[PDB]
Parts: C-alpha cells; structure tokens; sequence
C-alpha cells in the first residue's frame, strides 16, 4: 500500500536516483498486482544519504511529489517537481520491497 | 539523445537480455519521437550483475555494438558483435528511461 516519507536535502542533495519514462504515454504497468500509468523509481539511494536515513527504499515506485500525483508523468515533470523543493520533499511511493522490525 | 556505455564482462557474462527482429527488414519505427529502422533492445538487465552496475536500463534501445552501428541489423547480427567481445562491450543506447541524481 503507498506510504508517505519525507526527506530534508543535505549538502549530497537528497540522495537518490530516480528513472522512469523520458515521455509521456507510456502503457500501464501492473504494479504490487494494481494498475498504474507509468511510474517513475528510485533506481539508487546514497548509503549514508539523506533519502537512506529517511528510509527510501531502492525501487520504491513514485506515486506523488509534495502531494502532487505523477502517475503518467513525464521524468523530468517529476524531477522538476522534487527539485523545486530546495530544502525538503515529501514523497508517497509503493514499495516493491517491504520492510519490518523484528 | 543517444548515449554510449561499456560494460566489462564478468562471471555472469554481461548481465543482461537482448530482444529484437529475427529478420530483416522490419518497418521503420518511432523511439524517443525520432524514426529508425528496427533496433533490438535490452529486455531485462540482471540486477547486480555487470550491465546493472554500468548503468544500463531497462528498455535502452541499441543503435551501436563497438563501433557499429546496428540500426535495423538482425538479431543475430547483434548478439554475435557482443559475443566477439570476450571482455569489452561498448553500446550506445536510446534509452526510453531517464535517470536523473536529486
């Protein structure tokens, strides 16, 4: 299920990657068994970085930047979004790796 | 805009799938808004392996093998210019994917 996480920009930035469509219109993709026009993800995170510390997880699918939904967004719509943040970003993603305490 | 990466071969080979047109002949097709003859493309990267650590993508359409460009080649034609390399690969790919560092 999408969760939230928040991310305050350090001096490497926020520290991931992200990859997804150049252009829009791509086909659906089925994601966590639901359908979606295409995501973009986060290809890498900066161990140590500022997204790793707040716990965005590699392939981690973006569904919304600073409450914006980017389902069927163009890369760099998406890119323009988290950057025209300059100090925090706030992002709701469907994971494709779970994660828990034990 | 076409861009080139090499990967070296390991144990695992190259670290990735080609598909594409077993003949020739093919029509013309649209990527990235631009017409080519048929290029193969790269199917599915092997994650960890050496094409995921060079920066290969999923979906990168492959214009050159070491210098040669295989623009509406067969994929055999392809795939034996990679294998000639027993432990280089240059490729320069249209990538459908984009990736950005926030």
């Amino acid at each position: 299920s999408p969760r939230v996480v928040r991310i305050v920009k350090s001096e490497s930035g926020y520290g991931f990657n992200v990859r997804g469509q150049v252009s829009e219109g791509g086909q659906l993709r089925s994601i966590n068994g639901e359908l979606y026009a295409p995501l973009q993800h986060v290809s890498a995170v900066l161990p140590g970085g500022a997204a790793d510390r707040a716990g965005v997880r590699k392939g981690d699918r973006i569904l919304e930047v600073n409450g914006v939904n980017v389902e069927g967004a163009t890369h760099k719509q998406v890119v323009d979004l988290i950057r025209a943040g300059e100090k925090e970003l706030i992002l709701t993603v469907l994971s494709v790796e779970s994660e828990s305490k034990v």
